[PDB]
């Protein structure tokens, strides 16, 4: 199992540190433009992998990601429109390179905005959808069902509710189908308060110390995990629906995209859903040159 | 944490083993009426901790069972259903009578047959509250639906939302009208009625070729206990009281026992046969009520 | 990584079960002369893979034990003499089927005498020395730095002793060796009285419950667990030692025996060492035939 | 069990996460003069526990860290070696009187640089027992060293026993007169001299590739808390009181902290380099006295 990281920045160097001390792969490769940077990273989460699993850690140019089995890239620049084209000429170099030297992987970005960025990545690498996703609103949704099972005195696997659209304070709730152990949620255990919460944390962690980072590095081990374990997992990564990636529910096991589940909205989610596609659509189109 | 298994035969063992491999308990103890294979039982089983968790394993009288976080029963035989549930009801009592004794704060989790009928002896007996007395009902067989479901559609088990549920054994049925996968009804995501049939057979078929049923009983037991200890609060379908019957049927499990029952809605069919189960249960609880 | 198991009586399901609970096999094989009592194992066996790892759990024909990466030998029929000779015949058939159907595997034998057995298994299949071990005093090597670490206020860890010769009442503890934590145990922390409770604990398991198995099943789950996993962990298996096999520390990796340990006894270690190797010798100079 | 740390930096923070992967603590209690970051971390890594097991993890002030089992030292800046000496002294001090005010009964592991003398500093300050005050000392260099033997030798890290000790750093000696892999001279088993100095070396590179070093710390704070919260007995080679100064030693960890030490034998050579690096602790403490 070989996974490469593509930029390894605070999100890079701690999502292969959680990766570490998930013991799943047997070789990290990590590549950034400062070179140093990244043998620095290389050498420290190296000396971490004692206390773990053996492992190979070490930095590379694109060649080294050859075979990778999965590549994460986590790359990104230092106005929203202003990031989304800095961020895209970012990608399209990437791409380029990862359809060059690892025709047969699967790719996950995260660089932001990340549901625009993972159709970047799909357009210019050439691969089949299944394989290029997002992680879309992965944490979330996790966050979502965390605290909705806090609040009711259960499992959060027991809390089937989809955080969907686009990541960030425009994504939605699909409560109208949300259920409890198999009972709709409303008849189970306000709900809005939590929802809005969760939403808005992540522009606050950044007010507070700059950036996130330990949250989507969990977020993307677990998904690394199901597709390593072959788990089908349900997730809602940014993927391929309707000519845009968008989070959405999907299957995910050692392929990829094994399909997408199509949850029933009622007339407000639709058209909350169908707004987040448009945002989205207009920032490729804004990128398309 | 301390558990206390009653009836280190078979099942017990197996069980204590599993505990064992889980990590969760500090401390097991063993009672058995053959008391030398009670001790023979947890010397072996105090070697296999070695590569696991430091633990204290013991075989012990009642008065060693004091404090026990959780009891599990798994003593009795394993003929006619009426006389199987005769002989083991006086079992079950003098059990419950003792645990009342000399643990009465304990939770108790109950594995002897038939388990929703002795589930409900326990609670008679002990004077427990309901929600610290549990059967393991129809966990392993809910636990193997979604695990076949899930193969069959492609799909993890923690996404098919499936429940069995009535009286443990062929009288069982599966809430078809309410199961989903991922948030959709079943139906339109992914044949099921094969694979509950394979399910709710398969104890028989066992039991036919290898004499007795236990590996999967004590890994069920094990997943149960660790939900309670680990304070989960995860959904599963034990032996609980709903009314006045012990049933399968969904039912929160936290560290205080059962949480709070989950009342799914069935349709016509599955009510007529959810009923049906009661009533063969609520029989045997008539037939036996002169030994409580 | 598949493994088959040939015997499934006490020691064998539990075995089983053990390594379904640590999770590191796809596939496990049974085979038994007692056809349904294989496959009612089997079956049970599957339904407690339901709580750990997805698996292939299922009874088989010896071709069905093709491939398999490690086979345990767990059979045996139901005077000490008596006992070697009902088992060698029993060895031989099971080592000429191994031979026969799994060429290039590796195998674990705990059929007792387990040192006699292991020389039965490697001189039958025709195997290298270093693909055919038994599972020799490692379960009473562990129970004694157990024990002393328990006494002594240490971590098992860091106690590091070593009980060799022919399992059972003539095996002997290493005590001019041992140590803590590098220094001479004698001087760290009587210790006599631990080792002779280890040596005998395995007939009173016996003489109370009718047999073992819980402990071998343990001890047996570790050694497959450093072969999968290629640990070079320092076990004491049944090897080869001057045309013998006996109980002796051996370094184990995804091939087997990398190599032994040569640790230095004084001269009555050295003495009860040779009298346990002769003893092995007459055994099987009478089932040489 | 409660943790509480002291400095939520690149340190502090990436071993809150190592901890949270752990799954070994209750609640995290987050400490910074900056309260706003420290307030960040705690929501960033609360986000990051809902993958492994349910916790608090909140920012505080001193009195948040009352009732903590441990709390960890990661303050500070990372200039001549006595003017950082002096500087980190004064912080030291400042953490160390609070400790003593809001979490008296604690156990102190601190990381903050130069590791053994800082570790001496938190002892007189607190007036804690010694068991109750460790440091980090060279627990990470000998786990690595162990590691690269065991590659170059073919062997576990698990059978290699050799020690680096004395000050962390440059100064740091490894005792191979009586190092053993597998309970025999590690001479006889299998270049060591060359190993021992990539180890050394290796945190230097870092720091000049990165600009800091944190996660082989925090990865190696994380396994010498779990031995604590775990009660394991496990030998490392902590910052430790021997004699009349803290110096990286082997010493058994349990629950309650240092158990002992043990005293290993050190060839002449050793012997002179392990008193070099004591002398160079002492005066660096002499040299502090008048602040404490
Ligand atoms: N939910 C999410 O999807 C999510 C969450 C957090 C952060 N992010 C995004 O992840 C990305 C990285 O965040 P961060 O905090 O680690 O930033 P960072 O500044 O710490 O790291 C970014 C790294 O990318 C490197 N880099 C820049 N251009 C590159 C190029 N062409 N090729 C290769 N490497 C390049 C940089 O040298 C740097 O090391 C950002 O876009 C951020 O918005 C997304
Ligand atoms: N899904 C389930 O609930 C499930 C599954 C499997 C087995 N079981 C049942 O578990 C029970 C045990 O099965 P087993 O295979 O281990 O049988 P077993 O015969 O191997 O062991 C039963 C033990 O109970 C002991 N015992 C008998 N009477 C006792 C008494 N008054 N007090 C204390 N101990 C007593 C016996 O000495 C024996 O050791 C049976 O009733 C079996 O039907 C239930
Ligand atoms: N430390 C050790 O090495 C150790 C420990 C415990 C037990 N043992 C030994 O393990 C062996 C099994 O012990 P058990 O308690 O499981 O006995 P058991 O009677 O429960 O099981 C033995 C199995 O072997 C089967 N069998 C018999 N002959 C066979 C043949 N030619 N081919 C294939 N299968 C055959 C039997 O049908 C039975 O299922 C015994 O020899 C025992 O002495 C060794
Ligand atoms: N092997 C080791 O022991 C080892 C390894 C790595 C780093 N370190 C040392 O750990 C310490 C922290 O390193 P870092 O990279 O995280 O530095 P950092 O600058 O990233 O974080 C240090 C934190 O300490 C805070 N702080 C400063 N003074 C404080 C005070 N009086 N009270 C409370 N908080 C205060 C700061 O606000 C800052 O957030 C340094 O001394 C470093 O040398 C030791």
């Amino acid at each position: 199992m070989k996974i490469s990281i593509i930029g390894t920045g605070r999100v890079g160097s701690s999502t292969a540190f959680a990766l570490i001390n998930a013991a799943v792969a047997d070789e990290i490769v990590l590549y950034d433009l400062n070179k140093e940077m990244a043998e620095g990273e290389a050498l420290d989460l190296l000396h971490a992998t004692t206390f773990h699993k053996r492992m190979i850690i070490r930095a590379g140019e694109y060649s080294d990601i050859e075979g990778s089995d999965i590549v994460l890239i986590t790359a990104g620049a230092a106005t929203r429109l202003d990031l989304t084209i800095k961020n895209a000429k970012i990608i399209k170099g990437i791409s380029e390179n990862i359809k060059k030297y690892a025709p047969n992987t699967l790719i996950i970005n995260i660089t932001n905005p990340v549901d625009v960025m993972s159709y970047v990545v799909w357009k210019v690498t050439g691969f089949e959808s299944n394989r290029v996703i997002g992680t879309g609103t992965i944490l979330d949704t996790a966050r979502l069902r965390a605290l909705i099972g806090k609040n009711c005195g259960v499992s959060p696997m027991s809390v089937h509710a989809y955080i969907i659209g686009e990541h960030g304070d425009s994504e939605l709730a699909a409560w109208s189908s949300a259920m409890i152990g198999g009972v709709p949620i409303k008849g189970f255990c306000d709900l809005s308060k939590i929802f809005d919460d969760v939403k808005n944390s992540a522009y606050t962690i950044i007010s507070k110390k700059g950036a996130t980072n330990y949250g989507i590095a969990s977020a993307t081990t677990a998904l690394v995990e199901s597709i390593i374990k072959n788990e089908g997992r349900v997730y809602t990564p940014s993927v391929l629906l309707d000519d845009v990636y968008i989070g959405y529910p999907a299957v995910i096991n050692k392929d990829g995209v094994e399909r997408t589940i199509d949850i029933t909205l009622n007339d407000e989610e639709t058209e909350k859903f169908e707004s987040s596609k448009s945002i989205i659509k207009e920032y490729l189109e804004s990128i398309k040159n």
